[PDB]
């Protein structure tokens, strides 16, 4: 399934105290940007009320029933399109978010969990954003593969 909107509301739930805000705020705006570059969709964050989607930033058990792992292993995950808790993207707060490299980098990372969010699987193309293995690419380079763009497209137009 997919959402049934073109208008989609985030929110971020809390903040990690590895980034500042601004850069937090940037990754994440920017990373629906991707989607919306190539997209009819419209991304908007709101700041109360609501969202479809939440961006949450979270350790070890936090009430979903997927724990996270610490440090390492599961980076993030969210959930595919739906009420509740569909759509929500969530960050493993025990990483090293960076807006650069040393870290576990968060608009990559964030492009990936947005496009399950959104109701895609996973690609085989090892240049594709949707593939299964987090791996620092060039943000100045950063471009969606053809399987990237195919797979939204086949559910959003
Ligand atoms: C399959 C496997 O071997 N599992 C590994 C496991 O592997 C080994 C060899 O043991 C490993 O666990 C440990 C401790 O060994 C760990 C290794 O990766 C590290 C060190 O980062 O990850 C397990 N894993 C993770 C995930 C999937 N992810 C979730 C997702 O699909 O998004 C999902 C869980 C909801 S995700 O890892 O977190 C993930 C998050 C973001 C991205 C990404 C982000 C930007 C750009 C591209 C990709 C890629 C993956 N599947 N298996
Ligand atoms: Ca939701
Ligand atoms: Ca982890
Ligand atoms: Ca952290
Ligand atoms: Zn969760
Ligand atoms: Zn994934």
């Amino acid at each position: 399934p997919v959402w049934r909107k073109h208008y989609i509301t985030y929110r971020i739930n809390n903040y990690t105290p590895d980034m500042n805000r601004e850069d937090v705020d940037y990754a994440i705006r920017k990373a629906f940007q991707v989607w919306s570059n190539v997209t009819p969709l419209k991304f908007s964050k709101i700041n109360t009320g609501m969202a479809d989607i939440l961006v949450v930033f979270a350790r070890g058990a936090h009430g979903d029933d997927h724990a996270f792992d610490g440090k390492g292993g599961i980076l993030a995950h969210a959930f595919g399109p739906g009420s509740g808790i569909g759509g929500d993207a969530h960050f493993d707060e025990d990483e090293f978010w960076t807006t650069h490299s040393g870290g576990t980098n968060l608009f990559l990372t964030a492009v990936h969990q947005i496009g399950h969010s959104l109701g895609l699987g996973h690609s085989s193309d090892p240049k594709a954003v949707m593939f299964p293995t987090y791996k620092y690419v060039d943000i100045n380079t950063f471009r969606l593969s053809a399987d990237d763009i195919r797979g939204i497209q086949s559910l959003y137009g």
